[PDB]
């Protein structure tokens, strides 16, 4: 209940808001059913349109009009954008020549450069270059200020989740809004974008960044704007709020505009209708920088020109049934569209099965439009799990298509030509980013990076600390001019230690043989030399990466590669090497096949043993550093140690051995030489963050050898691939993943061919950042470079997606 008898009068978009049953007047009302009765008339006047024409220039000053001409107006701060241009003989915002904004040049009792976030809805980031005829504005904003060529959006690429994505820097399983449609089985509630339950405190968690300002003293004017507030409206609000006394007036402003996405809905991404939409927002850009110019503040402002994500092509007749696999289709519950999200349709139903389910759904038919995963194996960069409101069983649906339940729902619920919601990597769902303003660099392109990112520099922009989120923080330095924020590597926590020859061979029992007991002081010296370190710069190229828990360790090295390994896990949390473009593949000597050989630097007791993978009938064994690599056939040796073993599914070891057999090579003859490092990561309660020793669900059967869910590994090399990647003198190149460790190949349809047909594409669907591999394994890498902290911060935020040219 409202009583809606209170007056908007000198109340029109308010700041503070007022709770029922006293009327509202901010920008908001409308959506709660609350605004006093007077909104309208006095709040959203209309007469005489947006624009100045020279017949109203000096007009004598009439209330009823939507803006002014009158002499008056620059000091009630509500002349029409255009006032200056018309009555004033100025020029457009955009027919000025750009001029770098070395300092804010700010108005007195402006304590810092605000911040306007200009939001645009289903934005592609192809449209800067296809559009960039009919946005006149925005191309002068993009090519002045910085830039990316593209930013790309959270997982699923829906509009709720990347919105608050935007205000928060946290992952929408994070947040908590990880749909645009949500059920939480804890609330026993729905969430949709129909209703007032969407409003309720408890859907939203983290904290977005006009809370996060007001915590700290920075006035925000309100982000959200009623569907029905013409966008002419909320630029005239933003630039009234600008006008407000200095102890009134906020420091954070946001517009959203509903288009393009509205029309890219209906249209698709380039139907010729969506020429319009940006012709309109562009001018509404216009307006805001041609007001700007009025207040004197354009060269004051800090603006942001951001997007949510992108819109792909996709018809009714593009639609995957469910009823089409599954007998049972009335016992489950779809979420359903650009995404799948599968849930049982009653709690009381115990014939309901999820592996049943998936079965029924993996590799049915030839080109099958969609993927089934329990949410846990869906690629870790996603970060797409853990959440109650995430349903276990997910479909990760090709660009183009919609999977539905039965076809009675596609058209009894072709309309539509566009739509998003598709995994983030996708081309069509890359969105924009632009920053033009004081703290911003000029005429700068910047690489393309991920919105989660953005959260910190808006923080940055407006002195604030932000609260703890997902982004790195620095890794976005690049972007600015000034207030950068001077990162600080983390400290180490556990020191290694560094073992020497400790124990005789027959003090092993692990039930390992190898055929090595074939034979020198020239050669003696050598390799004591190679135990010692001796190699370690060739193959440790960065330095050691540092723990960073508590833990309990040792440095061991080798001819070839050098590892960290682990007494409590039983093998290397990491093992690096370096694969120079002139080495040599060679393949294990048939004498070879099943040697493991006891290290005379660890002890039994913090050993593996063979006899566990004998016992398991389930498990064998692969080696992180691959003998297949050695650099000679006695080094070959050391890849044999029982301290390089770590546990693998026969399954996952024809994924594994093509890896290191083939591709390591491929890549090092690609790339001048590559660095690897390898190792486990332990992750069973799937938070993306680094298992503790109590955590972990799986062992080699009678043995404590844990499983690890997923194996990773990070390829560096010289981004100037002139230089090998041992010598480096510049700027560094990666690309890494993070590959699921599963019994099956169920993920790979083509599987049952050689491993050239399947194994590289399941590699690319796992591409992981550095920073992902830094929270799933409590490791810290690239410590020792000649690069600075905030570009190494970058490159560990980089993402090789494999996507062609946008
Ligand atoms: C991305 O960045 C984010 C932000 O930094 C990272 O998320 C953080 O990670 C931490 C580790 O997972 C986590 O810390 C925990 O906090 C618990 C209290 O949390 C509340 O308070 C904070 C602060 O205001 C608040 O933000 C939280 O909000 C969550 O939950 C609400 C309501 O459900 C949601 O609205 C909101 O969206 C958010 O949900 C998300 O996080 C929670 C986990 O908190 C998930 O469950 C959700 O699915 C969703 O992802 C909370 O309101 C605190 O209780 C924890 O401490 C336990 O464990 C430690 C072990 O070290 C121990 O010291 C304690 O004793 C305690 O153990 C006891 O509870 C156990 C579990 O119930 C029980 O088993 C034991 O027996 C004990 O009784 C813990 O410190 C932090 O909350 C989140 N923050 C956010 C915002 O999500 C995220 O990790 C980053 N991702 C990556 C990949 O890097
Ligand atoms: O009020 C806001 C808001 C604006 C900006 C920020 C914002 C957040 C962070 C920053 Cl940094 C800036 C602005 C925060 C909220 N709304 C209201 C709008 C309602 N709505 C949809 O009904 C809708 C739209 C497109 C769709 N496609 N498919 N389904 C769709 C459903 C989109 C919502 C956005
Ligand atoms: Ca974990
Ligand atoms: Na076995
Ligand atoms: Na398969
Ligand atoms: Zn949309």
């Amino acid at each position: 209940w409202t009583a809606t008898s209170g007056s908007c009068k000198g109340r029109c978009f308010e700041l503070q808001e007022v709770g029922p049953p006293d009327c509202r007047c901010d920008n908001l009302c409308k959506s709660y059913s609350s605004c006093c009765h007077d909104f309208d008339e006095l709040c959203l006047k209309t007469a005489r349109g947006w624009e100045c024409t020279k017949d109203r220039c000096g007009e004598v000053r009439n209330e009823e009009n939507a803006c002014h001409c009158s002499e008056d107006c620059l000091s009630r701060g509500d002349c029409c954008t255009n006032y200056q241009v018309v009555c004033k003989g100025e020029s457009h915002w955009v027919d000025d020549d750009c001029e770098e904004i070395k300092v804010p040049e700010c108005p007195a009792g402006f304590v810092r450069p605000p911040l306007i976030i200009f939001s645009v809805d289903g934005f592609r980031a192809s449209y800067m270059k296809k559009g960039s005829k009919v946005m006149p504005n925005i191309e002068k904003l993009r090519s002045c200020g910085t830039h990316a060529p593209y930013m790309r959006p959270v997982y699923p690429t829906k509009t709720f989740p990347n919105l608050y994505t935007l205000a928060t820097g946290l992952y929408p399983e994070s947040h908590g809004i990880v749909g645009n449609s949500m059920y939480d089985p804890v609330f026993d509630a729905s969430f949709h974008l129909r209703g007032r339950e969407k409003f309720n405190h408890r859907w939203w968690g983290g904290q977005p960044l006009w809370i996060t300002a007001t915590k700290q003293g920075v006035r925000a004017g309100t982000f959200f704007w009623s569907v029905s507030i013409p966008h002419e409206r909320r630029i005239l609000t933003i630039l009234q709020w600008l006008s407000l006394p200095d102890n009134e007036r906020p420091s954070v402003y946001a517009f959203y505009s509903e288009q393009p996405d509205f029309s890219g809905h209906k249209y698709g991404p380039f139907g010729p209708e969506m020429t319009n939409p940006l012709r309109e927002i562009d001018k509404t850009v216009g307006q805001l920088m041609d007001g700007l110019k009025q207040l004197r503040l354009h060269r004051c402002v800090n603006v942001i020109f951001v997007g949510d994500h992108g819109m792909e092509d996709v018809t009714c007749d593009r639609t995957e049934f469910l009823s089409n696999y599954l007998t049972n289709v009335d016992d489950i519950t779809l979420v359903p569209g650009t995404l799948g999200r599968i849930r049982a349709k009653s709690i009381n139903n115990s014939k309901y099965d999820p592996k049943t389910i998936i079965a029924a759904l993996t590799c049915k038919k030839p080109d099958q439009h969609f993927k089934p995963y329990m949410k846990q194996h869906l690629p870790k960069r996603l970060h797409y799990a853990n959440n109650r409101r995430i349903e276990d069983i997910h479909l990760l649906v090709d660009r183009r298509w919609h999977v539905a339940r039965k076809p009675l729902d596609v058209y009894k619920k072709c309309f539509f030509q566009g739509d998003h919601g598709f995994d983030n990597k996708v081309n069509s769902m890359q969105t924009v980013f632009v920053g033009y303003g004081p703290t911003f660099k000029y005429r700068t392109k910047v690489p393309p990076f991920e919105n989660i990112e953005l959260y910190n520099v808006m923080c940055d922009l407006l002195g604030l600390k932000p609260a703890p989120n997902n982004g790195t923080h620095g890794s976005l330095n690049h972007l600015l001019r000034t207030n950068t924020f001077r990162p600080t590597m983390p400290d180490e926590v556990s020191r290694p230690n560094y073992p020497g020859i400790m124990y005789l061979q027959s003090e092993f029992d692990l039930g390992c043989t190898c055929d090595d007991k074939v034979e020198n002081k020239l050669e003696e010296l050598n390799k004591r030399l190679h135990t010692k370190g001796s190699t370690k710069e060739r193959h440790l190229l960065y330095g050691r990466p540092a723990v960073l828990y508590r833990t309990s360790y040792d440095i061991l090295y080798h001819t070839d590669f050098e590892s960290g390994y682990s007494e409590i896990f039983l093998m290397p949390l990491w093992t690096s090497y370096t694969i120079s473009k002139q080495a040599e593949v060679s393949s294990i000597p048939e004498h070879l096949t099943n040697c493991v050989r006891p290290d005379v630097r660890v002890s039994p007791g913090f050993s593996q043993n063979c006899l566990a993978y004998k016992n398991d009938k389930q498990m064998s064994y692969g080696f992180l550093f691959p003998p297949y690599l050695s650099s000679s056939p006695e080094a070959k040796y050391d890849a044999f140690l029982v301290t390089n073993m770590v546990p693998m599914y026969p399954a996952f070891k024809r994924v594994w051995a093509y890896f290191q057999r083939v591709l390591v090579k491929k890549y090092a003859s690609e790339r001048n030489g590559v660095n690897v490092i390898s190792g486990p990561i332990f992750d069973y309660n799937y938070d993306g963050l680094r298992d503790t020793e109590d955590e972990i669900k799986q062992y080699v059967e009678g043995s404590s050898i844990p499983v690890p869910t997923h194996y990773y590994s990070i390829i560096t090399s010289c981004l100037d691939f002139t230089q090998p990647a041992d010598k480096c003198d510049g700027p560094l190149s990666v690309s890494s993943f993070i590959l699921p460790h599963r019994p099956d190949n169920d993920e790979s349809c083509n599987s049952s061919e050689d491993e050239s047909k399947w194994v590289e594409e399941l590699m690319k669907m796992h591409t992981a950042r550095v920073r992902d591999i830094e929270h799933l394994t409590g490791l810290d890498f690239y410590r020792k470079t000649s690069r600075s902290y905030s570009e190494i911060l970058t490159l560990k935020t980089y993402l090789h997606t494999y996507e062609s040219e946008i």
